[PDB]
DNA sequence: ACTTGCTTAATTGAATTTTTTTTTTTAGGCTGACTCGACACC
DNA sequence: GGTGTCGAGTCAGCCTACCCCCCCCCATTCAATTAAGCAAGT
DNA sequence: CCCCCCCCCCCCCCAAAAAAAAAAACC
């Protein structure tokens, strides 16, 4: 009796919220397509399974913070060349003003189809971010460091006058608005940060990010990039070994990290990371210092094993298919 | 309440200037709102008691 | 809402006077922001408030109260910031102990010691040179276990400090 | 009967520095900028 | 025929009317220091 | 005895509401 009062009642509102503010405005969770999150390479193996769901989620924000040389912007770049070869539109906000066109040619992003701007203000850069989240055309936007967002009444002041939390609150208004028109455009939204030391603090880490409180509480993903050693062949470094901890993740379990090669001029090395997980997943023998596939000797050193497997598209292929059938936890579709 | 003040200070100022009686009021401030310009201060009761008061 | 208020006190202040009857308008406070003359903690509900009222008090929490780790209680402060019935500005402390309310018998102590009814040496009570107890909570534990003398030094702080006596 | 360490509570001090600017809800005038027709002159 | 320039018309943003009330502001936590009373040693 | 004719004028305001936000090593 009371049973079906409730049951109109509730129909009646859910009838009433819907005319008044749109079709879509309230639904059963179970049934809404729009809430399921859809995922996108970052050009790493190791990353993707370190992140649960296989990649970045699209429609959110993602915060990249390291020290100096660590690898921020050579990992943005190599998520962008990714999603350019699945037929997507991506952008770069270069506010700290220092991309290269032609290193990011050799990391193999498609520079004629690349959006490009060299903003003046923090203001300018995050009106520009807006607008291309809003038109539905841009897949994936990247803002080169927050650090360098700086308010157009600092850029019109002196050096030495005090604005008291103005990129902090420019940053919490950006959040704001952006987080909504971000989820409707299905557009991934990836914020680069620098590290600061803060000072009167004996507890914690005294590392920092810029640009205040708010952007820990929208990103989805938040990575933190370290270089951790040299590669060298011989006498020449030739790369960098680097090392990516998920500090905060929403779409899958964090506190997962993932190591890799930087190789300068090429990018990720993606057979040497094919190589440590199919070590790990028991489909290469490494024997002491030399490296198995079924009994045949692929080398010995991981250079060696690297540079067969680079030699052999086909054995490539058979270990990528079992290492992604095994090891991604959350596979989306 | 500005009409009861009104028609108050026409029937008085003449009856006190005749008996030779002062008349005080006290007000209150309140505030007027949608007005940059200026002080936004007001007293309450309209406008007839500031044309009638030989001081303020 | 500042337009209800002014015409709800219009309205109000004679007919509570006829019936001697006692309104109590507790308010929250708000923050005033811009270019502010005076101090930026306002309260609601606009200004007619401030000019009927006979009586405005001004209560705050300035500490705990603590059973050596469990908050048990509030230390109270109130400030007299309007009054038409006597001076102004006086203030009041207080405890109020959760699920009992205001402790009598903690406020008893502390006007027994301005009016030298209780001798206060360091952290030591003595009424009569008999020792009471040490900190007030022990002081206030005996008050409650002697009736006696509580009625005695109650009766004595009245006869002191309320200036005009009950009828 | 004289002196000292322990007890329990309450009191006071430091905690590196030092700093900003904005709205909705005006009304009516003044400045500068853009549009267009067309008339003088090479 | 085309470009500089005279002229009327229309539109977007700024600013100036304006005096200026305050009576002086919302407040905390850990730990070193002080001290009156009382049991233990003499 | 016999039979109507015609409008005129406004008056007064009332009330506040609300925060937002870090930035940085030094030997
Ligand atoms: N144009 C280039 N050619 C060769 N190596 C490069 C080039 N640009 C960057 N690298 C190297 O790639 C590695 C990572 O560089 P980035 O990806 O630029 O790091 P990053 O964190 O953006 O550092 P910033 O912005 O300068 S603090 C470093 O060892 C660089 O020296
Ligand atoms: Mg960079």
């Amino acid at each position: 009796a009371i049973d079906e009062n409730k049951q109109k009642a509730l129909a009646a509102a859910l009838g009433q919220i819907e005319k008044q503010f749109g079709k879509g405005s309230i639904m059963r969770l179970g049934e809404d397509r729009s809430m399921d999150v859809e995922t996108i390479s970052t050009g790493s193996l190791s990353l993707d399974i370190a992140l649960g769901a296989g990649g970045l989620p699209m429609g959110r924000i993602v915060e990249i913070y390291g020290p100096e040389s660590s690898g921020k912007t050579t990992l943005t770049l190599q998520v962008i060349a990714a999603a350019q070869r699945e037929g997507k539109t991506c952008a770069f906000i270069d506010a700290e003003h220092a991309l290269d066109p032609i290193y990011a040619r050799k990391l193999g992003v498609d520079i004629d189809n690349l959006l490009c701007s060299q903003p003046d203000t923090g203001e300018q850069a995050l009106e520009i971010c807006d607008a291309l989240a809003r038109s539905g055309a841009v897949d994936v936007i990247v803002v080169d460091s927050v650090a360098a967002l700086t308010p157009k009444a600092e850029i019109e002041g002196e050096i030495g006058d005090s604005h008291m939390g103005l990129a902090a609150r420019m940053m919490s208004q950006a959040m704001r608005k952006l987080a909504g028109n971000l989820k409707q455009s299905n557009t991934l939204l990836i914020f680069i940060n620098q590290i600061r030391m803060k000072i009167g603090v004996m507890f914690g880490n005294p590392e920092t990010t810029t640009g205040g409180n708010a952007l820990k509480f929208y990103a989805s993903v938040r990575l933190d990039i370290r270089r951790i050693g040299a590669v060298k062949e011989g006498e020449n470094v030739v790369g960098s070994e680097t090392r990516v901890k998920v500090v905060k993740n929403k779409i899958a379990a964090p506190f997962k990290q993932a190591e890799f090669q930087i190789l300068y001029g090429e990018g990720i090395n993606f057979y040497g990371e094919l190589v440590d997980l199919g070590v790990k997943e028991k489909l290469i023998e490494k024997a002491g210092a030399w490296y198995s596939y079924k009994g045949e000797k692929i080398g010995q050193g991981k250079a060696n094993a690297t540079a067969w497997l680079k030699d052999n598209p086909e054995t490539a292929k058979e270990i990528e298919k079992k290492v992604r059938e095994l090891l991604l936890s959350n596979p989306n579709s």
